[PDB]
């Protein structure tokens, strides 16, 4: 049965809720993202309507088989009319494809729900500047002041020049990235491009990051594997065991292995700065955690949450215990009290 939190009051809607059968009343089904917790349901079966970014929609299209005629594609920073309601999706600062949902109810309520996000100063002159928001649906992920990690800008910064040193000293040096799902592309592909380097994936990702619109794509990546001297790998295997595995398989083209761990906030970032991160090391493979970050840092979503003034805030993450959600209460009114509202 689907949960409170993922219903919008006076429409038809839902959002990310497709694991609960067919939910009463529902006439339209909306999808923020293409990561498994939100579409956690959806099959080439499904038979009632999704809306969702032009990218998510393909996604569902190529690699769940929804049918077309259930895929309902919207422009991003555009009033659409849905079964009766005005709604817009804007860039939601997350994967690509992400959007958050601005919905005008009939009664003059005007609700946001952020899907996952990144909040950044730049959303403070999308469409969501022009007018009041009643209810805020939040993405509350990293909703305590422990949770600090650098800007994605300083984060790819690190990672080049750490890839870039590497081979310019050892020429026949593999460079490895870890995925799991799309986001983060970033990573992979700005260490390839200072390398002079297509990556090389799998058919699998290959045909996820098809889907992707990012420009000029076939001149970035490949299923060559051996061409190509950064390679992806799914998450699980960036460890010592599955990386020396790894390099049997190049026929001794390398000799060394450098990987990196995208990862959200770890605790070693409670005690290290970017610039003093180290790897992990056994004999010539050497692995980098770094904290490359697609939800807001507690910062970000307190400039956002104090410059938006929502009448209401209903969390969508860490709701399941008594002491997160008395944690985020407790911020929310102080956030309130300093600004104001
Ligand atoms: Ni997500």
């Amino acid at each position: 049965t689907c949960p409170f939190y993922k219903k919008i009051p006076g429409t038809g809607f839902t959002v990310d809720a497709f694991q609960y059968g067919v939910v009463e009343g529902c006439t339209a089904y909306f999808l923020t993202h293409f990561h498994s917790d939100h579409y956690a349901g959806l099959s080439k079966h499904f038979t009632f309507p999704v809306y969702c970014s032009e990218i998510t929609g393909n996604l569902l299209k190529n690699k769940l088989h929804v049918q077309e005629q259930y895929i309902h594609p919207l422009p991003l920073d555009t009033e659409c009319i849905v079964n009766g309601v005005k709604v817009v999706l804007l860039d939601a600062n997350h994967c690509p494809g992400a959007v958050m949902i601005l919905f005008y109810l009939p009664n003059g309520t005007v609700i946001l729900h952020t899907g996952d996000f990144r909040a950044d100063p730049s959303m403070e002159r999308s469409l969501l500047a022009d007018q009041k928001v009643h209810m805020l649906y939040l993405d509350t992920t990293y909703c305590s002041p422990e949770y600090t990690f650098p800007s994605q800008q300083e984060v790819i910064r690190f990672a080049i020049n750490t890839a870039f040193e590497a081979v310019t000293l050892n020429p026949h040096a593999l460079v490895v990235c870890g995925t799991y799902s799309i986001g983060k592309e970033k990573v992979f592909l700005a260490i390839a491009d200072v390398l002079g380097s297509k990556v090389g994936m799998s058919q699998e990702k290959y045909k996820t990051l098809q889907c992707l619109n990012i420009p000029e794509i076939n001149s970035l990546i490949t299923t060559d594997m051996c061409s190509s001297l950064v390679h992806l790998l799914p998450m699980m295997q960036i460890n010592f065991k599955g990386l020396q595995s790894h390099l049997k398989k190049c026929g001794g083209k390398y000799n060394q292995i450098l990987a990196f761990r995208p990862t959200g906030w770890t605790h070693s970032n409670k005690f290290t700065r970017i610039a003093d991160v180290i790897p992990q090391t056994k004999g010539n493979i050497s692995i980098y955690g770094i904290p490359y970050s697609e939800h807001s840092s507690y910062l970000e979503m307190k400039r956002f949450v104090q410059w938006l003034k929502p009448q209401k805030i209903i969390p969508t993450v860490n709701v399941g215990t008594w002491k997160s959600r008395s944690t985020m209460e407790k911020y929310f009114r102080e956030w309130k009290l300093e600004a104001g509202y």
